[PDB]
């Protein structure tokens, strides 16, 4: 029986399961039972897979359109001369700051309506803080571009990255793209800054120290030292990036240092986020994904 | 056990191999133990010997195209060897066309599940079309056949691992190469894409001008840190060069994050069904094959 | 909770927090109902706060030593007769700052030393911390030493402290779940499953260093260091494989090359799936009731502090 | 204990050590009780004085060997400096330990009498051991002969002792069972997980270079280099600009890449998935069979 469950005009369950925060315990598995199960996919097969494939569409439209608004910029303002290229470049960026400012007055409607837990925020509205953010720094540059400023390219490329990468949100109805963007949210959220916690520190410290030793050179400064050191990572270190010291056996001894404590390091992270393989890693994100397209769901039926 | 090979109306073997992706359980559908005997037996009898002998024919042939092709000087004892290598360079080709072709008429595939079957099948056919349109280019008059023949030496090359079948080892890891490929190739390559064309397109839009500008090198040099390869320096025709370092970082960290979780997926995820799914997916194979030498 | 925590000459917690680890399972007392809920009302009452300060102030130590190190005057033959300006005055305090600082860390170590007494060997399989921090302070003081003998060894030894309680920042890791449960698995790593092949590949190396090294004849590359060095690289994806061609048989030299690039490579292959088969499944828990343990002991010094 | 340890007829621990590997589970049989208590006694009694004994004359040995090698100035002439005198003991001393071991090794093959199929199954050590006693012996012999593929010879015996320290890394528990999962994994995974990448290599590398027209690297040797110089993190992918249109070029090497990262990471899955169960047992097993199988020959010696 369907009484209440979508339309008490009040509260309906599936409503009240979809909506609930972090605070809810057994959330993610909640909709395993079988009247929300077959429910949710009788709706989404009927009627919100095309309404979603269409909105992906035009989304991607959209990003196609900036991206080529923005690549061919001129080398601020610029006044628009007569060409088909100038047309075609002014209504692009006229239509990329209109899906700005659409994104922004979206996001602030979801805002006032949810006022997020002001803890849950990340961990929940995921991607919907990302689009804000977006719609923010796209904001940004045009305020910029019209203040004469030449960092309103700096604000756009950042938009335009951020957008690039906000396609993962459209994964969802596919099962295992979505199953991936969800393990991509999800090892972010949980590793990606204890990780980092960790590897920072190293980074600084023994940033400091040859730098420290450095007498003089180019690298004499910690922020060129910095990118140096880093380097090792990305698999392109040096070891001999400077010549200009002196106890040179110091110098060698805390680069070994540095790679054997960051190798071991790189070795941890990668194992030690192994997450609940087999365990509980193949039904945790599968349930993780059918509540957030349920929310989808919702959320394209009340729209 | 009758109808089970020759019945001239259908088999038990006749079915299970060329059933089509639908079926439920048909490589544990072997795993009953008359059929796995009955099957070992035939290999040993017979289908060992001609497998081998094919497997040696065709690393000949393969080594006479290679030879072939690496001593090339169009159209146009050196160069009898190298004309006769050709000829019977084509005539391979030519062959393994025709045996796609006759394959494909007696298949009539579901033209859905067609790559997950047959991998082995639609690869020679498409190795065969590469190399006749070289030789079709090679006689017109053109020298785009060197860039279409090569594309088929590296193909053949690498379905030489077609023959790992017959062998334990090396036949249950190419069945799991071919099947990471086919159903995992995409999980990883489609979310790669979009975010290297997403920081590719920051990127070139924040360089002012210079020899990076070009949308292809700064794509091609984000890529280069995937390999290992980077450089965070490449071009320094630009301003705001903390916008450039934080956006290289940021990819950086994105494609760790992207590498790593794909690691994490097919890991976790498949760690431990291998060691049954694996063997029986080759035991289907090799029935397949089997069956394929023994009707021929 | 009679004899629990305070009895002036024993209790349950000091021996259990200060028992040797020749103890077979020191670790599992602690999830005993009382004491865990204990240490969670004593931790959350007041060591929170406590242990919190204490982190700050050691990250500002860091952050004042660290500054005045970078802006060190490199003129040659300290001591230096300082120049009247602001800046100097600023580096002159940072100086002492944190020569007090090492001095003060020096005191605390030798002071725990007697605290503990341990049994000149159970100090190397616990007490990690302590010993690191005694011997940064160690280096603080020869560095000063150095300093004041008319001696430019002092950059050396204040570099070398510098890195080492950068490192060492990690012991405040403590009260943070995740974060000390990381640090743990860490160092349960760096001192179980490094070394293990960390012997192996120097092994491998030096005997493949040293064979190429006797092929070289002459050059920047026929030394011992520079040819270690240079087989070191393909470790960390640097690789040259062209490195000289002052030698003979070319084919040599390439297959060597090649054998010790796969052996290398296999080598670290098994490094990740040992690891992986061990700790693993083999540490959570054991990791969890370590940090357990160091929390434990941490509130306890604290207190007794 | 009786008729377990020495009849001159037949006992039950040396009838376990030297059986061939045929057998279904050497592994497990001495895991009962008298047989595992007895051999870490006897063990712990003397052999590990006489086993760390003999690892401290090896070791000696391949530092003098090393020496020896390493200040080579044929044959050579000796001068008036005790230096010379110090290179020619060390040769001396080196050659008569490979002499020794060549000995040692055609005295085992006699005495045991391998299968010629169970030749690398088992007995790996004792194969790699003849076979650097080998290369030292065909370095003297071409050293004598006024040649000069000596040094390849000789470079060849010196890593392999160096790398053949390994099996003195026996004896004790965590490095002798690590040592255990390398050599397994080198005998029963490399051939099958190596024959893959060289095919892969080598026809990417043919199809490049028949692509390319000229240039220094229109061989094949250089082509294949630059293919390999991918796979330790160092590939250019510009290497080259002298060949048709790059497009085929750039889809060529892209390939190779996609194609070798899918083979390295099965290749990983694969030997993970299929050992991570049992490399708590059955290295462990394997590691005391091979040391029970050095009591034994330390004891019978
Ligand atoms: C060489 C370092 C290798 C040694 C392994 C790492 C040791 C380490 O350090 O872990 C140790 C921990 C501290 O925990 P603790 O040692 O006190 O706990 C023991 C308690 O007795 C009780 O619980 C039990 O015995 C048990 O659990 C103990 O682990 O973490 C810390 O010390 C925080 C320090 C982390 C930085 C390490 C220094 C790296 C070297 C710097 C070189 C400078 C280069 C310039
Ligand atoms: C640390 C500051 C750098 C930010 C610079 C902006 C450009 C970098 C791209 C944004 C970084 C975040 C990338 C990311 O991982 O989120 C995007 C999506 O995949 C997440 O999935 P979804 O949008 O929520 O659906
Ligand atoms: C990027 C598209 C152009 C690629 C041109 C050719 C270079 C790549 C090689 C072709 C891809 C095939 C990859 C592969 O792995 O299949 C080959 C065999 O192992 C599969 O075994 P089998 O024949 O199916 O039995
Ligand atoms: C002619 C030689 C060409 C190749 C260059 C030399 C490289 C040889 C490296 C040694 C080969 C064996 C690989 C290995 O694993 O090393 C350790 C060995 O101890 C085997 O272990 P163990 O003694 O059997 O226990
Ligand atoms: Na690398
Ligand atoms: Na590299």
């Amino acid at each position: 029986d369907l009484s209440c469950i979508d339309t008490c005009e009040k509260n309906s369950v599936l409503e009240v399961i979809a909506y609930s925060s972090s605070e809810t315990p057994n959330r993610h598995d909640m909709l395993l039972v079988e009247p929300l199960n077959r429910l949710l996919q009788d709706k989404w097969d009927r009627f919100v897979k095309r309404i979603f494939y269409f909105n992906f569409f035009v989304y991607c439209l959209y990003m196609i359109i900036f991206t080529a608004a923005a690549y061919y910029r001129p080398v601020p303002p610029y006044k628009l001369k007569n060409t088909v290229g100038d047309y075609f470049r002014v209504t692009g960026e006229i239509l990329s700051v209109s899906g700005g400012v659409y994104f922004f007055f979206r996001g602030i409607q979801y805002f006032l309506q949810r006022r997020p837990s002001l803890k849950s925020l990340f961990v929940d509205s995921y991607s919907e803080i990302l689009f804000f953010v977006q719609s923010l720094f796209m904001l940004v540059s045009v305020v910029l571009y019209f203040s004469q400023r030449k960092e309103y390219v700096a604000s756009m490329v950042f938009s335009l990255a951020m957008g690039w990468t906000n396609m993962l949100y459209y994964t969802r109805g596919f099962q295992q793209m979505g199953i991936y963007a969800v393990m991509i949210e999800k090892m972010i959220l949980r590793d990606l800054c204890r990780f980092m916690f960790v590897y920072l520190v190293f980074l600084f410290g023994f940033s400091t120290a040859v730098v420290t030793l450095i007498e003089d050179g180019k690298y004499n400064s910690l922020y060129s030292t910095c990118l140096e050191l880093f380097k090792f990572t990305i698999g392109m270190g040096d070891l001999e990036f400077t010549e200009n010291y002196d106890f040179k056996a110091v110098f060698i001894i805390l680069l070994l240092a540095y790679v054997i404590l960051t190798y071991i390091l790189l070795l941890n992270m990668l194992i030690a986020l192994m997450g609940e393989t087999v365990n509980k890693i193949a039904q945790e994100s599968k349930n993780i994904w059918k509540l957030q397209r349920a929310i989808t769901i919702l959320d394209t039926e009340k729209s």
